[PDB]
């Protein structure tokens, strides 16, 4: 019945229930999947919040920045699923960039210290996280991230559009080392959604009127989408993570799907 | 319960049962959808082959260079499925391009009458098909498209690389409009399945080497591709379509798919 | 002195003094190009016009929609040239597509006659204009098209749209072709600029308000390039033809150059 | 009379005679630019290795991982060309990152300090030099790096492509700052060149047959490149960042041009 019937996910980057992570959990969990969720930092809280899933799930501690971390993800997960059993799905949906990095904060001013702790949370992690679980996921398996199309420079998102622009190459070299295993490797480039990042990360750093600004992202997104968009929502976002950690997009890797309305197909 | 259960999708483009659509027409029914064929020219030989689908499904002519056929196509399919019902989704899976335009033939030598009569079939039917048909889908309803990634040229394929980049094109306004009707466009990049227009139609075309080059083109694409690749197996890509048909890619509009095992995302 | 010193080059695609073909001829004359100009169909009018230029340069008819003016071509130009000479670069800057295929005419309603008239002209006869020219052209010699950024859709462009889309994969199979005489292919991705093409066909197909929704347009793509943009000047998008014409981009093939400001690279 | 005359260009990168920013000074001089040089830790050999080129210029100090190198430079170059004096075009030639994240070695043992220093030089330095010489340059200006194109994953390049994706994502934010200058930004896509970090660095990193790969690498490219490529040659390199240094493509910023025989442009 479910679309992800047995299969064993981890999803990492809850932080509250508007958290795309979280609807992606949620939906997954709805679909059947069996999940591991990981945390970083707030731990108490993503624990508060987790409990609003549709079900119970192990949270594990990972801070992509420590090793240490990473170096005993892979043993904490089959604790955590059963040793003899592997995941079938990974879900990397991480980010950070300093304020300095961002919105009306100059480009040029960024201190390479930031942009480098920006890059490394938010482009690097997706190969240590791949490194760090290949070896015990199924042939079959998916491993999802989240992007936001850096194509085309733009205003405020600054250097979270450089770091994009590598977390694309990261996923299309993870692509070649997944394969190895049987195992596929996407992107999803999602529309603008009201998320915690979005209002603290990029609304932070706009400066003032950032919610009319923010409101006008909406505005305009909605208007660029053949379909429509609506910030407000993760579910269609989610739907499309849940369809590439499914056995239904079976021979798509190294590649990006847009959940954005199809906002990034036309000019205006 | 099926990917595509209690939906009702038109698929065009059975010629042969190894026609890319006979397979996706296949694998919709054993998802449950509930099928309207159409068929062009020999619907003899097509209404035999599909009788060995595993559900039988009206079949309906189509010629999409003939504008009556066109004219009456939204109201011959409402007979097909039942005065009120609607469609969720219709198959595009039309290709031609006379052998002149394909191969080892020069390409200037293709005359503009042939390449015309190709583009016409390929690209423009897209959007003459989605005009007949849109009025009566249902929101929330899927236009797939058949696509072989044109951005680069390539030997061979000529003319019909012309008309594909054409079809990206018309699926993007294609997109817009169908966006009215809270529908979605999308194409599938597939990459090479070893149907008889390829081997037959495009493969005649190919010289007294044909057979080995066909086998080096698997070879290295299966070299490419990171999750491999096997042109002797429609599945993953008919499983693509039934993906973009299903409504876990509710975001995605007026883009293009690639099902080709991430062949297009690597250099080497 | 000049930059094309001493080169033998035909230009087509003049009808007016505001014609990018215009601005592209008379920057190469004042770098010291010999020029042969190809006209269509008003040839009084555009002897008059091609007066305007720094120098006078034999003008020949060619509607590349003619069979026999396309077989006539390179012997016509042997004549004007001389016979043992060569031209070093060939400069296609037609199009058309009939006003159904533009502006606020509905995509869908555009008769496959209608597209076919205009792919024909602005697509098509970019290979046949190669296919003409290339066995008197020197190594070392260059092919440049016009084109306009058709990767997303947008309003009122519409079937030319896709005629470009085609135009650009014509461009990548020229350039296979031309690369056996050590000739380069490419186009030229132009912003808009105020020529006959832009009032007569996309300003009669855009209704009323024509004039400001054009004013919109320049404004719009002012504030999306980083260096500004000026529809009244063509001169920065003729000294791009021109650098494609030299010897200083003599690794560059079947690709293309934006003179659009750089607004293609900025989302906002 | 040059393509460059008169114009003051300040190249960095040059380590040896073999680096391509070597030969893009070696042109710019025969085109008549003044030059300033900068180099990297080696400053007797690279003022050894520069005493023959054409002709005499500064050459001045720059880690672009020094943020005093950085601070003092745009005064350092004024010294150099005498005040009042200003730029038109500046050349980013500037390339590192550990062999541990270059060749056999494997993708995912690279550590993030390695990865991070790549990209600070790579990537994060494109847009340092910009904050600091664009004070000092004239309108119309230009300022150039070095790419290879990252859009695939491919053997090898691991790391270095993914510096390469951010520094394209870098140059379309450095177009705007550049903007209100005036000034264009642009990257130069290059081909393989048989360049000594090429040979040496990379080549370092690709086991006991790397002779034979970057051979093969040669031959494959040719094939490719509808014009063919000679990785021996860098004269077609050089002489496309002149173009971009000179006032032929004055529409063009935040975009990339490939000078790579075509290759990027066909799929065989
Ligand atoms: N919200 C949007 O509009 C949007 C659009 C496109 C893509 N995305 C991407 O979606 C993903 C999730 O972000 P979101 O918008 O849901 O916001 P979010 O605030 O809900 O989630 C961001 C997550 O990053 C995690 N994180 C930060 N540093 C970490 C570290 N060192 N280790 C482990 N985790 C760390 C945070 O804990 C948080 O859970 C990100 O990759 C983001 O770039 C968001
Ligand atoms: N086979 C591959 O490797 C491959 C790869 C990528 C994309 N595609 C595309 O997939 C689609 C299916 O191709 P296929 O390989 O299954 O070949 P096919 O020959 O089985 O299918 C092509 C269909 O086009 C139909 N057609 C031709 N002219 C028509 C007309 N005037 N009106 C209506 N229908 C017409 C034919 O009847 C046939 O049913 C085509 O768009 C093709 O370009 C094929
Ligand atoms: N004006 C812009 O904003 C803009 C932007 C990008 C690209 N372009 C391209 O520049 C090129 C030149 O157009 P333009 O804008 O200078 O307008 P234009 O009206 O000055 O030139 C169009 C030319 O097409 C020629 N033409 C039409 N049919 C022909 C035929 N059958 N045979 C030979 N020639 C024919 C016309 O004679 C005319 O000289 C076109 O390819 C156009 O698409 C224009
Ligand atoms: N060789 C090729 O095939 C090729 C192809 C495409 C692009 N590129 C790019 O061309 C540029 C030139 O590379 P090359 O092949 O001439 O190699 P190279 O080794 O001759 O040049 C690289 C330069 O980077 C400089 N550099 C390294 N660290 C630095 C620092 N901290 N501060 C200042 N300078 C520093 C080195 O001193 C050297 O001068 C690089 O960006 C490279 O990625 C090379
Ligand atoms: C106005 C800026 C353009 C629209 C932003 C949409 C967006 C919102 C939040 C996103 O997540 C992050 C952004 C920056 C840093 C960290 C994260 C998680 C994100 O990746 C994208
Ligand atoms: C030429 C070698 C390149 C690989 C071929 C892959 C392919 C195979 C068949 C395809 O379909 C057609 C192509 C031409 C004419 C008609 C059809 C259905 C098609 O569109 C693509
Ligand atoms: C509002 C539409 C979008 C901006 C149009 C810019 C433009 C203007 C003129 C152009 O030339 C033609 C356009 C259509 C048909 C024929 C030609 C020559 C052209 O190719 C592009
Ligand atoms: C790996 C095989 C792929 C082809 C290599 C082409 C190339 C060669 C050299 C390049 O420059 C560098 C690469 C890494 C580190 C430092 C430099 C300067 C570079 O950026 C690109």
């Amino acid at each position: 019945t479910g679309l992800l019937d047995g299969k064993r996910i981890l999803v990492s980057g809850i932080i509250t229930d508007s958290s795309i992570a979280f609807h992606i959990a949620r939906v997954a969990q709805e679909q059947g999947a069996q999940l591991v969720l990981t945390g970083f930092d707030r731990l108490r809280l993503i624990q508060r919040i987790t409990d609003r899933l549709p079900a119970k799930a192990p949270l594990l501690e990972l801070d992509v920045q420590n090793e240490e971390h990473l170096a005993s993800l892979a043993g904490r997960v089959t604790e955590a699923i059963g040793a003899g059993n592997k995941l079938d799905g990974v879900v990397h949906s991480i980010g950070f960039m300093p304020q300095t990095g961002m919105g009306i904060n100059p480009f040029f001013d960024a201190p390479y210290a930031d942009v480098s702790k920006g890059i490394h949370i938010s482009a690097y992690s997706y190969a240590s996280m791949a490194k760090a679980l290949l070896p015990i996921m199924n042939p079959g398996g998916s491993i999802v991230g989240m992007d936001f199309d850096p194509s085309r420079a733009m205003p405020a998102y600054n250097w979270m559009t450089v770091a994009k622009s590598a977390l694309e190459s990261v996923n299309r070299f993870v692509a070649r080392e997944a394969g190895k295993y049987g195992v596929r490797s996407n992107l999803v480039a999602a529309g603008p959604i009201r998320t915690l990042a979005m209002s603290a990360i990029v609304g932070g750093a706009l400066g003032e009127e950032a919610g009319a600004q923010i409101q006008l992202l909406e505005e305009g997104w909605d208007q660029r989408a053949p379909i429509g968009w609506n910030m407000k929502d993760a579910t269609p976002v989610a739907k499309t993570v849940c369809a590439l950690l499914s056995d239904w997009l079976p021979a798509t890797t190294g590649d990006i799907i847009y959940a954005d309305g199809g906002a990034h197909t036309q000019l205006l």
